[PDB]
DNA sequence: TTTTT
């Protein structure tokens, strides 16, 4: 039985002198067992003797300073566990998942101490986890720009802050660990809770593993949410309008849409209706023109010769080679006119609508009859399951080494292959979800402004008649009227601002309407903006260009990493 | 509005 601890480092800001000036660790299953020093060598010695599992919230940060030490202390990265060797799992994108420090072997059992990332399990800021889990959290933050030489003495205040940080993460991790949720990520915790309910044996027969070629083609039909801005509104300031959000978009699809399963069946040319294999993916070649008065829906995989992340109005003289789920193809045919079509090949699948019902009823129930921590975790169980299917085959990531500077550095590693869960289920879930949003936006075409996965934004304050019957504040799969604004401005996908109508309900500010409001909440949404950068934004300064050097970014220096106030610009 | 100091 390996132990588990919540750990955190408080680091220096000096680009020259970067080091741990305070550390802390807390036994997760025993918060009385804890320590808070000020010496990394002190910490690291312990890290080597414990033979347990550690968890730093946002390993990415703390993981740096950890590598720095290992490299300068008889440790070097190694493929497969070796005495005084250390392996790691860092994705090709810079996401840390595990640092496995090996010390040797006792007969067989590897003597090691694995360091994990809590963020991969509780994907939120500590401050947030505190609030949503209702965990005591001290207000304020340790003075970061205070000169701290080596050996500096930690004050009673800074002490409380550090203990508090690791206790918050400990109280959270413990709840999941108290339910089998002992995986590396939330996703895997969901895949776990999901197998418990249907049985691994049933899972194996339902979601068989596919060949590498078969999976490659199925992925050709995979795509994310539907994010799109109507040009008619691009960069213009508009008046009143409203926002609608689907109640649990994915869970909803998983609960009642016809979803694939089983062994696929290849076919040539155009798919032929088959009752036992209702869903399919068609490899098709054609040209197309967006029907007059319809929203674009075709996105050709980024970086080839078609504006990446943009929905095409037409193929523009060039032939398109696409792999589409039948849900995606039915949609394309209603919004576009297709010419010179060629149906090449495809895959049929058996399908049912009862695969996730038990899973979803269970966790929804808990979510409904629970509060604070339990509730959030339940939502986490419910919202992290879909993604696990749309696996990412190639686990090829970075590899560390001491860079010519005394700082941390990386480069590309060998080529490794992980086995696909069941990608066809991923293709249809996201497809079904897009269909949900897109058909609603299209029915509101005359007022549609912006769409983003599970929400549509319309001009006007009155609920559209075509939408009325599927509008409801709580029901799963329904559209909830989330807000109404007095005015707004959209610049680009996920980049806008609104003046929302707020009212008073029992003592707090809540979304209101034109006929009942007392305030106007200014609201900004832009990929990468902060609470600080936001305070400087307003209607007339919000435009393509707006920039400020207020977005700190990881700049690895000798010893670990530092956050330099860099530049942020709306492009 | 990835989340860390």
């Amino acid at each position: 039985p390996r132990k588990m601890y919540s750990c955190a480092f408080e680091t220096t800001t000096k680009v020259e002198d970067c080091r741990v000036w305070a550390y802390g660790y807390m036994n997760i299953e025993d918060h009385s067992e804890y320590k808070i020093g000020n010496s990394l060598d002190e910490f690291m010695a312990w890290v080597l003797k414990v033979q347990a599992d550690l968890y730093f919230h946002n390993l990415k940060f703390a993981g740096a300073f950890i590598i720095n030490w290992l490299e300068r202390n008889g440790f070097k990265w190694s493929a497969d566990g070796l005495p005084n060797t250390y392996n790691t799992i860092i994705s090709r994108m810079g996401q840390w998942y595990m640092i496995d420090i090996c010390l040797g072997y006792k007969g067989k059992r590897k003597i090691h101490t694995v360091i994990y990332d809590s963020l991969k399990k509780l994907p939120f800021p500590v401050k947030k986890i505190a609030k949503d889990f209702k965990l005591t959290v001290l207000k304020g933050d340790i003075d970061y720009h205070k000169e701290r030489p080596v050996g500096y003495k930690i004050t009673p205040e800074e002490y409380a802050y550090i203990k508090n940080d690791i206790q918050i993460i400990a109280e959270a991790l413990l709840i999941q660990f108290k339910q089998g949720l002992d995986r590396m990520t939330a996703g895997s915790d969901s895949l776990k809770g999901f197998k418990d309910i249907i049985t691994t044996k049933k899972f194996k027969k339902v979601f068989p593993t596919l060949s590498l070629g078969l999976d490659k083609e199925v992925r050709y039909a995979y795509r994310g949410g539907f994010t799109w801005l109507n040009d008619r509104f691009k960069e213009k300031e508009i008046g009143e309008g409203m926002v609608f959000d689907v109640n649990s978009l994915y869970p909803a699809q998983m609960y009642s849409r016809l979803l694939p399963y089983g062994e696929p069946i290849v076919f040539e040319g155009k798919y032929v209706w088959d009752e036992d294999y209702p869903l399919h993916i068609q490899h098709i070649r054609c040209e197309f023109e967006l029907k007059e008065g319809y929203i674009p829906t075709i996105q050709i995989k980024r970086s080839r010769f078609y504006k990446g992340n943009e929905y095409l109005k037409s193929s523009g003289g060039e032939i398109a080679d696409l792999w589409l789920s039948n849900v995606d193809l039915e949609l394309m045919k209603e919004h576009y006119d297709l010419y010179n079509v060629e149906y090449i090949s495809g895959l049929k699948f058996k399908a049912t609508t009862g695969l996730f019902k038990d899973f979803i009823d269970k966790w929804t129930y808990i979510k409904t009859t629970s509060e604070g921590a339990i509730k959030q975790l339940a939502k986490l169980m419910l919202n992290s399951l879909y993604g696990k299917f749309a696996s990412n085959p190639d686990v090829t990531g970075k590899v560390p080494y001491l860079k010519e500077n005394g700082a941390l550095g990386f480069r590309l590693g060998e080529e490794e292959t992980k086995d696909p869960v069941y990608t066809p289920m991923g293709v249809f879930i996201t497809a079904w979800a897009r269909y949900t949003t897109i058909t609603a936006a299209q029915a509101c075409y005359d007022r549609i402004i912006y769409c983003d996965t599970d929400s549509i934004h319309l001009t006007g304050t009155e609920i559209p008649d075509v939408i009325k019957d599927i509008v409801d504040p709580k029901k799963l799969g329904y559209w909830a009227h989330e807000s109404t604004f007095k005015r707004a401005k959209y610049l680009r996908q996920k980049t806008y601002i609104q003046d929302i109508y707020m009212k008073e309900v029992d003592g707090k500010l809540v979304e209101g309407s034109p006929d009942d409001y007392t305030d106007i909440k200014f609201s900004v949404k832009c990929a990468g903006m902060t609470d600080k950068i936001k305070k400087e934004v307003t209607f007339e300064n919000f435009k393509v260009g707006f920039s400020r050097k207020m977005k700190p970014k990881p700049v690895q220096v000798p010893g670990g990493v530092v956050l330099v106030d860099d530049t942020f610009t709306i492009k």
